[PDB]
C-alpha cells in the first residue's frame, strides 16, 4: 500500500467485506461458487456507491438551505471514462478497498479492468467537461453537469487488414451501477408545430411531444464531502404516441432515437437534423430543470444572481433563445427585461476557430423544427444590428459580416454570433487562442464589445490524471513534498529543489521504467505485441485529424527508417513510436492516416536490418481508459499540429504532468507550457503563427520543398511507388495527391525544422540523467494547468462565485 | 391483523424496517423530507425482494445438486399482474410489513396499489400459465417458465365519447425491482439464411443474427421455501449489427423489435412475420438453454428422463422442428432416434377450437425466415403421413385431412397438427373441451394414436384468486376448518357442515357485503361513479368477443329496462350490471360492443323513471389487478359464451371461490362446476352443445326468434331507430345485421332461457339467507378447481414427476 491512496483501517476494511458479500448475495443474486469476475467488479461498485450516496444526499440538501448560486454547466458530451477507481480516490477508499479485496481473495486490478468507459465524448471537449465536473465539486462549487445519455457512445475502434472498423459501444449492456434513474422528473420537449399570434402573446402549437427522462450520476470532489450531480437526460415518447397497433407502438422508436448514439465528430459540423434535435433536446429539458429549481429557492430579475449556464461551444446555443422564450412567452416578460437576463444568465467557450466546426444551420431546418425559436433569432438579430451600426454608421460591410444570419446559396445562423450576442462572457481556451479569436475570428464583436472577451486556459484534473493513473509518481511526490498538492497543483513547484537531488533523479526515472514495462506488458496481454521497454516511448494520442497532422509524424518515422537502412551499422537511439486515436467514419482522410500507419508498421515492423531499434504501433480504441495507461508510460509527448488550429490542446498537459517531455510547435497551449517550463525544457520547433500567415500571403507550393529536400522526395516517391503498399501500389495516392497540391495544414513546411528537433531529442534521450532532470522541470512547472486553476478563474471572472476548500460534514 | 396473514415478530417488524430505511436510503437515494409514495413502494419492495433472495439461491443450488427432471413451461405469455402482495403472502410477511409500514406512519395498501401490472398476457392463457408457476413452486416441482419480456404488455384501455382508445402499457417506465437481468447468460438466434447441404450433413448459412438476453423473475411456492425461476428473452442486437454509421446504429431496433409488444388478440390468429418471429425467438433461446443445462447435468437417450417441455397452445410449436434442427444438424442424432427424444420430451396442450384462432403460418415465410426449419417440417410430415397410409390404407382423404401442409390459395403449415404429431401427449383444458377435441377437430389423429390424448382441467392458484384478493373470506374460512386448505383447497368441503350454521351464514353475507362496499369506493375514488352498494352485482369481465356473448348480457340489460318503464311502479330486484373486458385493437364488431355497452349506460344511468334500481357500468381497462378487486365483490357470475365455443374458461372459477352464484350454459368448465356444486346450486340455462348441432343442421334463422319474440322484436327496433344513440340513428347497424343475418353464436337462440333464468335468479336474490346458503355450497365444492390439482395430474400423467409439499430448508 502506499500512502497517497488512503488508510486501511481495521473497521473500514471489516465494514467493506461484509457489504461486499451483502451485495453479491442481494444485489447481484449470486454465491460464491457461480461469481465471475465481472459479479465482483459489480459488488465492489456498489459497495463504493453507497459511501456516495449518504453525502451526495446531504450535499444537495446542503445547497437548498443555503440556496448559493448554481452553475449549469450544459454540454452534448462527458467524457467520463471508468468511475470506480476515480470515486475511491476521491473518497480516500483505494487502500481499503485494496486490502477488503485482497482478503476476499480478489485483484482489485483486475476488476476496475471490467468497467466499460462512459464515453460519452469525442475528445478534447467532452475530457473537458469531465474535468471540469471533477474540478467544481473540489472547489465546492453548486454546479450540475446537464447533458444526454446517449446509449451509444464514441464506438469502438476494431482495426481489421489495416484498417478502422467501427461498431457499436453498447456501454450499457451490462447496467450502470453509478447512475440513478429519476423518472418522477421527467420533462416535455416539443417540436415542430407552428406559431399563432393571439391578442396576450404568441403560442407554440400543434406540436410534438417527446419526454425527457434524467438520470443523476453521482460526482465526488476531492475528500472534502462533496458530491455534486450530472444529469443527463434520456427520450422516451409520451404512451399516446402515435397513438395500425402495432406499428405505432413501434414507432416509439422514432422519438426515442434523439438519445441513441453520439455524433462521432471532433472539430467537423454535420448539419443532421437528429443532431439540432439533440441539441434542443438537452437545451429545453435542462432550462424547465434550472427554472423550476429557481422558482422553488416572481421577478426574475435576480435570476442572474442565482443561476449561471455556461455554454460549452455553440452545441447548446438555442439555450439563449429557449431562455427569451420561456420568458417572454410563458412567463410574459417584456422583451428587454428578458434579454438583460439571458445575457447576464448566458457565457459562451469558444473551443476552436476552424471553419468547418462552425455550426451555421439552415433556416429551413430551424424553420419546420423549431419555428419559434427561428423568430426570436431573427428579432434579435434585428436589435443586435441595430446597435452595430448605431456604433459604426454607414459601415454596412460589417453588418453583413456580423449578422446572426447568413446570406447566400441557403440562408444559415451562424450560432457562434448568436452566443456572443447572448452572452455577457465570451472566451477561449487558451491565450493564443483568445488573441486569434479577438484579432479575427470574432474581430468585429470585440471591437463592439471589448468586455465581453475573456481567455481561460483549459487544464486537467490532477486527480485522475496524476494520483488514478500514475500513483507511483504521485507517492515519490509526496514523500518529498506532502499531499496537499493533489488539491493545489501549483505546490509541485517545491520539486525544482529536487532537481539536482540524486535519489529524486532516481526515482523519476524508476517510475517512468515500471510504467513502461507494465505497458509493455498490458500491450502483449490485450493486443499480443512485443515492444523494447528500454526504447524511447514516442506517442501521438489523439484523434485523427489532417490539422493534428499525425502525417507529419509519419514524415519523420520513415525517415528513421530511410536513414537505417542507408547506414545499418550506425548507432541510432531506439524508439516505440505509438499514435493511436479514431477518425469520424465519414472522414475519408483520417480514415486513410490510419492505414497509412499500420501500413508503415508493416514495413518497419519486419525488416530484419532494423531490428529493435525502430517499432511502429498504432493503439487500438483510444480512450480515457487507454490515455490513463499510455500517458504515465509515455517519454515524448508528440503535439505537432499546425500553428494556429489547435485551439488549447489537453493531452499535451496530461504528458507533461506525467513525466513525459514535450515535442511541438508554439500552437494552443503548447506555448503556455512552454512558458511555465522555460522553453530550454521543451522541444520546441516549426512555424508560429506569423510564419503560417507569411506563408498564406505568399502561397503556399509545396512542390518547392519536395524539390529541395532529397529525404522528403524519397519518401514521397516511395508513397507513390507503392513501397509501402506492395499489392495496392497506389493505395495512398490520395494521400501523395493532398501533401502535393491541396494541404491546408503545410506538412511539408515543418518537416526540416521537425525532424532536425527530432534530432535533438534523441540526444538528449542518450543522457539519462539530464533527460530526467529536464522532466522534473517540466513536472515541477505543471501545476498551472490543473483544472482547479481554470475553474476557480471561471468562477471568479465569468460566474461570479467564490470557490472552497471547506469539508463538508461526513 | 387477520390470522392467515402471518405473526408480526417483534425482532422482524423491527428487522423490515431497517431495511426498509436502507433502501429509501442506499438504493432509492432518497430522505423522507423528499419522499413519495412511489418511492416507499420500492423501498417495501426492495425489502421483501431481500427476504426471497435467499430462498432463490438454495432452491436453485438445490435442483443442480439432486438433479430432478426439469419441467419447461414454454408461453409467448404470462399474465403475472402485481407481485408484492402475492410475495408476501407466499412468504408469510403479510402481517409484519403491514406492521413494519404502519410503524413507519404509512399504508400499505395505498403501496401496493402503485405496483405496475406485469400485464404480459391476453386474458385466460395468459393468466393460466401465472396461476400454473405459482402451483408447480408450490408443489415443489423443478419448474422453469420460458418466454418473452415485452417492454409493452397488453395495451391500457381508455373509454372515450364511449369508445375503447388504446395506449401503450409501458409497465417498465419506474423499473422492475422484481427481476434480475442476466446479460451473462445471453443466447444467439438465428433468422433467414439458406440451407447447404455438404457431404456429412446439412448446414443453416448467411442468416441474421439476434441476441436473445434473459431476465429472470423469482416465482415463490406457498411457504415451502421454493423459488422457482421465470426466465423472459429480450431481445438485443449484435454489436457488429449494420456494422451511414448513424443509420446502423439507429437501425439496431430492427432486431430490438421482436420483444417489443405483446400482440394483442385473444383467441385470433393474425399471420404477421414479427410474430412468427417472435415465436422462434422465444424457442430458440429456451432450447439452448434447456440442453446446456443438460449437457451439465453424451447420450440424449436420457435427454426425456430429465427434461419436459409443455407447448402452452402452438405458439411455440417450433420447439419441435428446433429441436430436431439441434438434435440432427448440430448433435449428428440419426433420424429415427432425435425423433424418438423429440416426442417424449414435448406435451401439447391445446387451448380452443374455434378456427380463427389456428394458427396456419403460409410456407413462403417460413421459406424465408426459417427455411431449415420448414424442410424439417416437410421431413416430419412424409414420414408422418406414411405411418397413417400403412394404418388406414387407401384412406386418402384422411391423408390430406391430416397433412401438416395444407394445400389452397398459399399453401400453409397446420401447427396444430405439427404439434400432435411431435408429442407423445395432447390435453384439452376442461372435459367437455377434451371429449370434442377426439369427437371432431382432432378425431383423425385421436383414432391413429389414441393413447396420447388427455384432458387436464384448468384451475386456478388459491392464493392470489383466494387469500390474497379476499382475506376477509379466507380468514372466516380459516377460524372453521384451520389453514391448510390454501394449499388443499379439496378441504372446502369440510364447510358443507357449515351450510346450515347461522353464524357462519352471516359471515360469509357479511364479508361479501364488506367487498361490496370497498369496491363501490373505489369506484367513486378512481372512476368518479356512483352506484348502490345493495343492488345485486351482476358482473361479465373477460376479454370482448363475440362468443363470450357480451351482447346477450346486453339484450338481458335492455329487457330489463323496457320491462321498468313499462311498469315504473312495479318492484323488482336492484342491480348493478357490471361488464368489462378489452376488445383487440382490429376486432371491430369487439369495439362495437363496448360502444353499445356504453351506449346502453347512457340512457338506463340517466332515465329517472329507473332510480337507483339498475345501473350499466363498463369497467374500464380489466386487468389482473382490477379483477382482484371486483371478482370479490360480485354476485352474480355471467358464463354465457354459447356451448361448445369456451374451452374451460377460468374467470368462472375465480367467482365460483369468491362468493358468487354462476349463470351459465353448459359450456366449458360450468360443466364441472355445476357437477361438483350440483346443479340446483347453479344457474344454468340455453342450449347444450347437441342442441347447437341440431340447430346447424337445420339452419340457423334468427328472423324466427325475432317474429315470435316481442319483447326481443322491441330491443332489434330500438336498436334500429336510434334509441340508444340519437345523435347517430345508424349506428348500430352492423350489430343489428350481424345478428339477423350473420351470428355465429346464435345469440337470439338462448335470449328466452337466458331471461328466464335471469327472473330465477333474482327471486332468490329475494331470500338472502337461501343465496348465501347456495353460495356457501359452491365455495365448499369449488376445490377441484385448485390450479395445484391441475398441476399433479400434469406432474403424473404427463411429466412423469411426483409434487411434494415438503418444505426446503430456510
Ligand atoms: N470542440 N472542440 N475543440 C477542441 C477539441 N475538442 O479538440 O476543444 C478542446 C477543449 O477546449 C481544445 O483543447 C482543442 O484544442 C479543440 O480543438
Ligand atoms: N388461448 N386460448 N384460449 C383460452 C383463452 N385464452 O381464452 O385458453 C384458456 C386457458 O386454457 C381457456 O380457459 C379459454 O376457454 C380459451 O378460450
Ligand atoms: C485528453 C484526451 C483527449 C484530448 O487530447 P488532445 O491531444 O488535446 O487532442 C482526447 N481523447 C482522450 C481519450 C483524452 O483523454
Ligand atoms: C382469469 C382472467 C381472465 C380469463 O377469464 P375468462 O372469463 O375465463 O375469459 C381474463 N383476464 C383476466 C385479467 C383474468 O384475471
Amino acid at each position: 500500500q502506499i500512502s497517497v491512496r488512503g488508510l486501511a483501517g481495521v473497521e473500514n476494511v471489516t465494514e467493506l467485506k461484509k457489504n461486499f458479500n451483502r451485495h453479491l448475495h442481494f444485489t447481484l443474486v449470486k454465491d460464491r461458487n457461480v461469481a465471475t469476475p465481472r459479479d465482483y467488479y459489480f459488488a465492489l461498485a456498489h459497495t463504493v456507491r453507497d459511501h456516495l450516496v449518504g453525502r451526495w444526499i446531504r450535499t444537495q440538501q446542503h445547497y437548498y438551505e443555503k440556496d448559493p448560486k448554481r452553475i449549469y454547466y450544459l454540454s452534448l458530451e462527458f467524457y467520463m471514462g471508468r468511475t470506480l477507481q476515480n470515486t475511491m480516490v476521491n473518497l480516500a477508499l483505494e487502500n481499503a478497498c485494496d486490502e477488503a479485496t485482497y482478503q476476499l481473495g480478489l485483484d482489485m486490478e483486475e476488476l476496475e479492468e471490467i468497467e466499460e468507459d462512459a464515453g460519452l465524448g469525442n475528445g478534447g471537449l467532452g475530457r473537458l467537461a469531465a474535468c471540469f465536473l471533477d474540478s467544481m465539486a473540489t472547489l465546492g462549487l453548486a454546479a450540475y453537469g446537464y447533458g444526454i445519455r446517449y446509449e451509444f457512445g464514441i464506438f469502438n475502434q476494431k482495426i481489421c487488414g489495416g484498417w478502422q472498423m467501427e461498431e457499436a459501444d453498447d456501454w450499457l449492456r451490462y447496467g450502470n451501477p453509478w447512475e440513478k434513474a429519476r423518472p418522477e422528473f421527467t420533462l416535455p420537449v416539443h417540436f415542430y408545430g407552428r406559431v399563432e399570434h393571439t391578442s396576450q402573446g404568441a403560442k407554440w402549437v400543434d406540436t410534438q411531444v417527446v419526454l425527457a427522462m434524467p438520470y443523476d450520476t453521482p460526482v465526488p470532489g476531492y475528500r472534502n464531502n462533496v458530491v455534486n450531480t450530472m444529469r443527463l437526460w434520456s427520450a422516451k415518447a409520451p404512451n399516446d404516441f402515435n397513438l395500425g397497433y402495432i406499428q405505432a407502438v413501434l414507432d416509439r422508436n422514432l422519438a426515442e432515437n434523439i438519445s441513441r448514439v453520439l455524433y462521432p465528430n471532433d472539430n467537423f459540423f454535420e448539419g443532421k437534423e437528429l443532431r439540432l434535435k439533440q441539441e434542443y433536446f438537452v437545451v429545453a429539458a435542462t432550462l424547465q430543470d434550472i427554472i423550476r429549481r429557481f422558482k422553488s429557492s416572481t421577478n426574475f430579475d435576480a435570476f442572474p444572481d442565482k443561476v449561471a449556464i455556461q455554454l460549452n461551444d455553440t452545441h447548446p446555443s438555442l439555450a439563449i433563445p429557449e431562455l427569451m422564450r420561456v420568458l417572454v412567452d410563458l412567463e410574459r416578460l417584456d422583451w428587454d427585461k428578458a434579454w438583460e437576463v439571458t445575457v447576464k444568465t448566458c457565457a459562451y467557450t469558444n473551443h476552436t476557430v476552424i471553419p468547418e466546426a462552425l455550426e451555421r444551420w439552415p433556416v429551413h431546418l430551424l424553420e419546420t423544427l423549431l419555428p419559434r425559436h427561428l423568430q426570436i433569432i431573427y428579432e434579435i438579430n434585428q436589435r443586435f444590428l441595430n446597435r452595430v451600426a448605431a456604433a459604426f454608421p454607414g459601415d454596412v460591410d460589417r453588418l453583413r459580416r456580423m449578422s446572426l444570419v447568413e446570406e447566400g446559396a441557403v440562408k444559415r445562423i451562424n450560432m457562434a454570433h448568436l452566443c456572443i450576442a447572448g452572452s455577457h462572457a465570451v472566451n477561449g481556451v487558451a491565450r493564443i487562442h483568445s488573441e486569434i479569436l479577438k484579432k479575427t475570428i470574432f474581430k468585429d464583436f470585440y471591437e463592439l464589445e471589448p468586455h465581453k472577451f475573456q481567455n481561460k486556459t483549459n487544464g486537467i484534473t490532477p486527480r485522475r490524471w496524476l494520483v488514478l493513473c500514475n500513483p507511483g509518481l504521485a507517492e515519490i511526490i509526496a514523500e518529498r513534498i506532502g499531499e496537499e498538492y493533489i488539491s493545489d497543483l501549483d505546490q509541485l513547484r517545491k520539486l525544482l529543489s529536487y532537481v539536482d537531488d540524486e535519489a529524486f533523479i532516481r526515482d523519476v526515472a524508476k517510475v517512468k521504467q515500471e510504467n513502461k514495462l507494465k505497458f509493455a506488458a498490458y500491450l502483449e496481454r490485450e493486443y499480443k505485441v512485443h515492444i523494447n521497454p528500454n526504447s524511447l516511448f514516442d506517442v501521438q494520442v489523439k484523434r485523427i485529424h489532417e490539422y493534428k497532422r499525425q502525417l507529419l509524424n509519419c514524415l519523420h518515422v520513415i525517415t528513421l527508417y530511410n536513414r537505417i537502412k542507408k547506414e545499418p551499422n550506425k548507432f541510432v537511439v531506439p524508439r516505440t513510436v505509438m499514435i493511436g486515436g479514431k477518425a469520424a467514419p465519414g472522414y475519408h482522410m483520417a480514415k486513410m492516416i490510419i492505414k497509412l500507419i499500420t501500413a508503415i508498421g508493416d514495413v518497419v515492423n519486419h525488416d530484419p536490418v532494423v531490428g529493435d531499434r525502430l517499432r511502429v504501433i498504432f493503439l487500438e480504441n483510444y480512450r480515457v481508459s487507454l490515455a490513463e495507461k499510455v500517458i504515465p508510460a509515455a517519454d515524448l509527448s508528440e503535439q505537432i499540429s499546425t500553428a494556429g488550429t489547435e485551439a488549447s490542446g489537453t493531452g499535451n498537459m496530461k504528458f507533461m504532468l506525467n513525466g513525459a517531455l514535450t515535442i511541438g510547435t508554439m500552437d494552443g497551449a503548447n506555448v503556455e507550457m512552454a512558458e511555465e517550463a522555460g522553453e530550454e525544457n521543451f522541444f520546441i520547433f516549426g512555424m508560429r503563427v506569423e510564419d503560417v500567415d507569411r506563408l498564406d500571403q505568399r502561397g503556399y507550393n509545396a512542390q518547392e520543398y519536395y524539390d529541395r529536400i532529397p529525404e522528403l522526395r524519397q519518401i514521397i516517391e516511395q508513397l507513390s511507388s507503392g513501397f509501402f503498399s506492395p499489392k495496392q501500389p497506389d493505395l495512398f495516392k490520395d494521400i501523395v495527391n493532398m501533401l502535393m497540391h491541396h494541404d491546408r495544414f503545410k506538412v511539408f513546411a515543418d518537416y526540416e525544422e521537425y525532424v532536425k528537433c527530432q534530432e535533438r531529442v534523441s540526444a538528449l534521450y542518450k543522457n539519462p540523467r539530464e533527460w530526467t532532470r529536464m522532466v522534473i522541470r517540466n513536472i515541477a512547472t505543471s501545476g498551472k494547468f490543473s483544472s482547479d486553476r481554470t475553474i476557480a478563474q471561471y468562477a471568479r471572472e465569468i460566474w461570479g462565485v467564490e470557490p472552497s476548500r471547506q469539508r463538508l460534514p461526513a
